[PDB]
Protein backbone atom coordinates (compact mmCIF):
# COMPACT_ATOMS: atom_id res chain seq x y z
CA UNK A 1 0.00 0.00 0.00
CA UNK A 2 2.13 2.84 1.44
CA UNK A 3 4.68 2.91 4.23
CA UNK A 4 6.31 5.74 5.42
CA UNK A 5 9.64 6.78 3.01
CA UNK A 6 12.81 8.66 3.62
CA UNK A 7 12.07 11.88 5.42
CA UNK A 8 8.43 10.20 7.11
CA UNK A 9 7.80 10.54 11.01
CA UNK A 10 8.07 7.03 12.20
CA UNK A 11 6.97 7.77 15.43
CA UNK A 12 4.54 5.02 14.98
CA UNK A 13 4.20 4.43 11.53
CA UNK A 14 6.84 2.39 9.71
CA UNK A 15 9.15 2.00 6.63
CA UNK A 16 8.59 0.05 3.71
CA UNK A 17 10.66 -3.40 3.48
CA UNK A 18 14.02 -1.44 2.54
CA UNK A 19 13.69 1.61 4.98
CA UNK A 20 14.92 2.35 8.70
CA UNK A 21 13.03 3.94 11.29
CA UNK A 22 15.38 6.23 13.08
CA UNK A 23 14.22 6.40 16.94
CA UNK A 24 16.73 8.83 17.18
CA UNK A 25 15.33 11.10 15.04
CA UNK A 26 11.67 10.01 14.91
CA UNK A 27 12.56 9.31 10.98
CA UNK A 28 13.06 7.23 7.94
CA UNK A 29 16.12 6.65 6.40
CA UNK A 30 17.92 5.18 3.67
CA UNK A 31 19.16 1.18 4.99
Amino acid sequence: GYCATKGIKCNDIHCCSGLKCDSKRKVCVKG
